[PDB]
């Protein structure tokens, strides 16, 4: 029951979205610093392999869409 | 009178809190290591600048309180 | 009154699982690069101390199990 629980539940999800967005921004800056460092060691791909291409996708729009849906279907 | 969708949602949110707090602590340890490495290069902030002071906030209290609130609706 | 929401909640959680799974992988790769760079300076543990022995755990199974339980505790 309690379909007004939705705002609370989605506020929790919105807080997680803020947290993961910050984690993403920060971890990418760490890679930026690492890339600089490995430039004279052969470059990041030389050290990590094709794994150097892995980047965290920004799921923000899909998450906000699902949050909106919960509110909409309460 | 069986609303427990929130019960399990709450538990799922708690697992995610544990997982994200771990990512934050680990990513920050990575920056610490990076700061050491960039010392003789002028420091991290002279390589990242308009981004270097960025650190993930700890949203634990905010998330925990929101979860306690949801739990508090029954 | 409506379990489209129980499906939507599970769906937002799955989005967050993919998002955090990507962050964990990327972050661990950043540490891999950092471990390589710190090798000549005594090793990561020499620089970070016992904190060097921590890694984010993979909560995939734990989270997927909770997500399923939600669909079943429908
Ligand atoms: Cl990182």
């Amino acid at each position: 029951g309690l379909r007004q629980l939705a705002n609370e539940t989605t506020q929790a999800l919105q807080l997680f979205l803020r947290a993961t967005t910050e984690l993403r921004t920060f971890s990418i800056l760490n890679r930026k610093a690492i890339d600089f460092l490995l430039q004279r060691w052969g470059g990041t791909c030389h050290i990590l392999g094709p794994d150097c291409a892995i980047e965290p996708h920004d799921w923000t729009k899909n998450i906000t869409d699902k949050i909106d849906q919960i509110i909409h279907d309460f």
